[PDB]
């Protein structure tokens, strides 16, 4: 930690480039029209909701970067990449008012989208896909994204794919938010990795919502301890430049020990205090700082600012970063939360125009009015200019990319589609499909494997060799290796699987994980990066909650896919085979990098067990793709009824289908069933369109155009609800489901397969008893059966277990 | 960032106190026995897993403190709270069979527990009860778990419940979980609680699971700098008493410097080499460093070994640890993974026998035996006399608490059961239900309210006043405020809710924060929270879809129900009312905390929306616990339909009911459904019964013991799958549902509930259409209604949206 001043003395900064009352004028306006947008909000009492104090603290910050730094897209490359703190938007929607990039209408809708010409609360492209890029109101997730962006653009320009070495990510952070686990989790990456393109803008008004962040201390040195045990190059802007004479003249080195030994609770005391307050207790605690302001008015005294607030310490700060290379710089920038709010920290919005210098008129101020500036004066033409030395305005969006690939036909993975001799799993499969890509011109270069330190256990050795470990294992190795870190390869996915917009670049990223730390465990970034449209494929290993057998309660995953169902934008499978897996992973390529350019993402759990895999039936691909498709039917004279199976379970749901007809003389209807959540979906939308017209054809759910009516059991390697979420579109009055409800535990597959009642014998066991129920069977058959299977009728539900 | 060479110099390193020579014979059995169990699970095939590598670097570390530092659970306190690494697990079973508490048969049941005399693979206290005590093989929640764990204590300490002072928090972190923004992302909490009794143990041995953490860097500097960086006390533990002599006779300082540059990655080499390699390629860098080696053999250069395996310097590093005030301390020990394997990381278990002196004939090595050491033995009798000075052996758990809580009865939660003045919401019935319990005498101080800087948005300033906040505003303080910290948070809620076994005090932990920021957000801790048994409240505070309606995609929650329902021992609600949240909270307590101590903890969501709240009707309890009860039934002769609804949309399905009787003349039995998911889970249960008991009468869900036949409609503030669920179950042909599917986005209340059609104009156009499609009435009136109500039957379906 060093003393609590300004890291950049007065003889190094240099002179300020811009016309500082020009600007000033302009910052006030945008000031103004950020309040009159949440103001006018407000009045209308429907609870909608908005910020002020935030960015009246802040706005000064963000000026000297939209005067001065940001790079907007342009032809070369997707400008400056920045992470604007999520509350500070009405901000942010005011100076792209002064622009003339939003009219009136559009403000007074602020938080009014739902009819279309609305402003969202917060940054989110879906929302608002010309407009917002990155997601940050859920605190903690910019600062990480930050860093993986800044981290893929390095890895962009080393592979020779674009050069972005003139992009810089900027992360505009609150000091509350940096207690998020996720804030200061990763910034040992930055270093590691050296990336000088990137800047952490933390702004320390030293306070959070209910309160300071941490009263008793000082939050600043907090931050800039750790940050600079990370290895960052820190830099902060603590006193405006109405101390640099105090400083300058006081050679006890008294006015700096008090800086350093008041804490950041009684600085919040001065600022809602006065003059006097100040001279006597902050300058009175010692005689040579009382000495410093003897000759000070109280007045004088109480103009002493933050240094966040003067556009000229702020300049100095951002142009160091700008030179500071070999590392990543964090600015912490000393500001005033409800800055110039006074009181209010109808006569209140008074006292802002009055210490804003707005013109507005007194007898105005009662409508509310936005302020703008006519083409030809002095303010529109500086405002615009500046911005155009800048290539222009930020943020905005582009939805699509421009180029097209030529991306591999289902042909290509023509392998994949045949029965395979030895038998593999559908992680094998997913790797074999990865090379048929990796041998496209078109794609090959663009694609981006994944790991979390895990690669031995997936079988991916093989590609390390093929196309190596990103390490600038060398800077033109293609895959990412992220370590033990599920949230860092995450955001390394999404900054790869929105290249396409960002860059105008489109990456195709594929990320293999244990499935159990997926949604699970970065649920909250997946939601994020449904938001940022992302397109691009999650691949949940060694899933199944009695497939990854020996591993137990933390790691044996049953669940992950009702996570998934939960982000409308995600697109989840579980193949039971690998040519299943190659039409579905050509597919995605083809919804999301194709010309149809869908913004979804996939999610494909696989598995990490062995077992025959027989070639694709003909015709089937749609099948494959809608979610079902009929495998086979096997006669029998007795009985009749329908069995589905997905994952790992299928192969088990067919041995139940050669039981019941060679034991019971009982035939069957065998499906594969590749995606529940997608057929729910589809019958959810086949009853709602229904229900909305009356008078119209009825739509027929598409599991419905596959199933018929004779009882029916699915069993699966994921909880019940995966497969009973279907239930009301199943043609059947019969519907009985098996799945792994409850926590996992180690043990060999059959034993786990038993304990969770999903094996073959309870398929035939439950199959029996609803023929029993139709009088088709005797009661007694389904009793035997479950004798002479061994099953435990009164071992407690597995649930509870 | 200090010199690489350990923090403790020799002439301040205390006398070590143990017999190193039998403490060495004590464990080389321990490693044997661990390494045979895995071993002769891996003989099964059974692909049952394991590990052997890990333990065997950090073995002597553990062996140190189980001789002289580990306290088991005591009259006084529940000892020192190890957070084991969980994949070491074989060891820790090795040693506790050689205490004899393991039998041989469950060592050979290692990984298959569903038979019922096994052994976990790694720490689930669900699984084992009475064994293990803290969750860690999911990366990264171990070290914050820890943490606030250690501040758990003091807070119990300093609120005069339990003197917690001679109790120390371990936590066993591997070097590549620390990559894990979980691992250091919250380790400056420890600073700011000065907490002196945690110590945090990194196992560095430079490896994760594919390669060297980071092979170009220096993981052990990266680590020390940080953690010196965020105020903690680091002890690099890095040579062993070999490189002493050698460190002094070094006067030109080379040795030093080429320890200091030398990188990770080859230093991993040279562990592959041998002496030859070493003093070439290491100590022959300089003149002066060969020189030191020069009148040495290259075997003597072989035996120099690191830190974490010599006794004598771990046991500097945990002394020190304890002395330690003001701070937490981090030893970092630098180790050998997959130390003494040789070969690999019956030629192989030879040569581990040979390494580690093992009493194991050549006669009975190919049975791969278990050592023991009789009683009597000089080894018998040292293993136990160590472990009694330390009060017992470790890891062991009381599963339950032994005083007799006095809990408050219903009627003590009279006001809120009757029909309120005032309109408020459930969130406030919640707050006044605390208020309820903070009179009863028996747990007024055992309540734990937990708030994440969202206090004022719940209106808790109240509760301020009453108990105050947490702050060692004073250290007496009862609610603890985590910041802008959800998993923080859920980590003190954690800490508090399995206080009841870890110290046998019963804690009530009520942890309260925007839902859309609990499973989504901290889900892994979630799941974990299971494993360890918690029993407590988790409060999804501003929940719903259209509720929480100006916030917008990232706050708006329609799904959290989703995620809580995959937790086998969570149990959730989503309540309307004031006397449902009162019924509800009394029977959790009741469950938890009452004689029954049942193993689950509760999800209820509340809402930050006021509306009247009428009176209890008399007699519904059971059914508000059960998850649904009928609160009326309307009349109507032109037809008779069946409306669900839950949280704030039931309000809304009550108006659609009056409007079907009043303009319709349709009839209706209105249900309030405060748990879906406790239905689907009962429905489940019965129909999982019906299949096993083929000849027994079925038994009937308690959803269809309450409903009728009559066609039915749901709506609820969360996605359709929440009301789907429960659709095997519900006795009636239809069962439409209206749900929230899709993305949140700013606006009125109404306009959301407008645009996510489930507001009361949709349930009534839902209805009619189920009376449509039976003939009850003419398809022209839904087609009139779908008008009249200003509905878009062609709008994007809202999950496309
Ligand atoms: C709904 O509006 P809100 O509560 O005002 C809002 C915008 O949602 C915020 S703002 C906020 C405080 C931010 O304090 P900081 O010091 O980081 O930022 P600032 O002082 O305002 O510059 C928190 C905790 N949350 C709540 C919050 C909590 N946790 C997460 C993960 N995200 C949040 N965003
Ligand atoms: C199936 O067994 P496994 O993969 O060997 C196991 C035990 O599951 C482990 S062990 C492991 C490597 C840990 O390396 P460390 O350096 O931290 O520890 P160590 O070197 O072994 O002393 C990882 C990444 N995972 C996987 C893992 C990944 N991510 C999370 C969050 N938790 C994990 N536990
Ligand atoms: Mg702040
Ligand atoms: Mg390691």
């Amino acid at each position: 930690i060093s003393n609590y001043i300004n890291t950049i003395p007065v003889e190094e900064q240099p002179e300020y480039p811009g016309n500082l009352e020009l600007e000033r004028r302009i910052r006030s306006a945008i000031r103004w029209n950020a309040i009159m947008t949440v103001l006018r909000a407000s009045k209308k009492d429907l609870e909608l909701g908005g910020h002020m104090a935030s960015f009246q603290s802040s706005a000064t910050i963000y000026d000297v970067c939209f005067n001065h730094f940001f790079r907007a897209r342009n032809e070369q490359d997707g400008g400056d990449l920045v992470y604007f703190q999520g509350h500070i938007s009405p901000g942010v929607y005011a100076r792209a008012f002064l622009e003339g990039r939003l009219t009136q209408e559009q403000l007074d809708n602020f938080r009014q989208e739902v009819h279309g010409n609305g402003l969202s609360s917060y940054p989110h492209p879906k929302l608002m896909p010309e407009f917002w890029q990155f997601p940050t109101v859920s605190m903690g997730l910019g600062p990480i994204g930050a860093i993986y962006q800044a981290k893929f653009l390095k890895y962009l320009e080393h592979r020779g794919l674009k050069d972005t070495s003139k992009q810089t990510v900027y992360a505009f952070l609150g000091d509350g938010e940096m207690d998020e686990p996720e804030s200061k989790g990763a910034i040992t990456i930055a270093t590691r990795e050296k990336l000088d393109n990137l800047v952490f803008v933390i702004n320390c008004n030293l306070q959070r919502l209910d309160g300071p962040v941490t009263g008793n201390g000082k939050i600043i040195n907090e931050l800039e301890g750790i940050f600079e045990g990370a290895g960052w190059n820190v830099i902060k802007v603590m006193w405006g430049s109405r101390w640099d004479e105090l400083l300058r003249k006081d050679t006890s080195g008294k006015l700096i020990q008090l800086m350093n030994e008041t804490v950041d609770g009684d600085y919040q005391t001065f600022k809602s205090k006065d003059g006097a307050y100040v001279r006597e207790h902050f300058f009175g605690k010692y005689p040579e700082t009382a000495a410093l302001v003897a000759d000070w008015t109280d007045e004088q005294i109480w103009a002493l600012n933050r240094g966040g607030h003067d556009p000229k310490k702020i300049y100095a700060a951002f142009k160091k970063a700008q030179e500071t290379k070999g590392k990543a710089t964090v600015i912490l920038a000393h500001t005033i939360k409800g800055y110039g709010m006074g009181d209010a920290a109808m006569d209140g919005v008074r006292h802002i125009r009055d210490r804003f210098n707005v013109p507005v008129s007194d007898a105005d101020i009662e409508k509310l009015p936005y302020i703008t500036f006519p083409e030809g004066s002095e303010e529109h033409t500086y405002l615009h200019a500046q911005r155009q030395k800048l290539h222009g305005y930020l943020p905005s969006r582009q939805p699509n990319f421009t180029e097209k690939l030529e991306l591999p036909s289902l042909q290509d993975f023509g392998a994949l589609l045949e029965e395979q001799s030895k038998e593999i799993s559908t992680t094998i499969a997913f790797v074999r499909a990865l090379n048929v890509m990796l041998k496209n011109k078109s794609i090959k270069d663009r694609l981006v494997p994944i790991i979390a330190d895990e690669a031995r256990t997936f079988g991916m050795e093989g590609l390390f060799r093929q196309i190596g470990i990103y390490s600038p294992e060398d800077e033109k190795g293609q895959i990412l290796q992220e370590g033990i870190n599920e949230l860092g390869a995450g955001c390394s996915w999404l900054a790869a699987a929105t290249s396409y917009s960002t860059n105008n670049l489109p990456m195709i990223p594929f990320y293999i994980y244990y499935s159990m730390f997926g949604f699970q465990r970065i649920g909250d970034l997946c939601w994020a990066a449904g938001d940022q449209q992302a397109r691009g494929f999650l691949i949940g290993g060694t899933s199944g909650r009695t497939t990854l057998n020996g591993e137990g309660l933390q790691h044996e995953d049953g669940h992950s896919h009702i996570q998934s169902l939960t982000i409308p934008n995600c697109i989840s499978y579980d193949p039971a085979y690998a040519y299943e897996v190659a039409v579905i992973m050509h597919d995605g390529l083809e919804r999301m990098y194709g010309e149809k350019q869908e913004n979804v993402y996939y999610y494909i759990t696989t598995l990490n067990e062995n077992y025959h895999m027989p070639a694709m039936p003909e015709g089937a691909e749609e099948g494959i793709r809608k979610g079902i498709y009929k495998l086979e039917t096997i006669e029998g004279s007795k009985g009749k009824v329908q069995l589905l199976g997905s994952g790992s379970i299928l192969r088990h749901v067919r041995e139940a289908a050669e039981i019941l007809a060679k034991d019971y003389g009982v035939g069957s209807d065998v499906y594969s069933v590749t995606s529940f959540t997608e057929l729910a979906r589809d019958g959810q939308d086949c009853e709602r369109w229904n229900m909305l017209h009356p008078l119209e054809t009825p739509r027929v759910p598409y599991i419905a155009q596959v199933m018929n009516d004779a009882p029916a059991v699915a069993s699966t390697d994921y909880m019940k609800l995966f497969a009973e979420q279907v239930r009301t579109y199943v043609p059947a009055d019969d519907y009985r489901v098996l799945g792994t409800d409850g926590f996992g535990r180690s043990d060999s597959r059959e034993n786990l397969r038993h304990h969770f009642e999903v094996d073959a014998s309870y398929v035939v066991v439950a199959a029996l008893g609803e023929l029993a129920k139709r009088g088709e069977i005797d009661k007694k058959v389904v009793a035997d059966a479950i004798a002479k299977f061994n099953i435990d009728a009164d071992k407690v539900n597995p649930r509870l277990a």
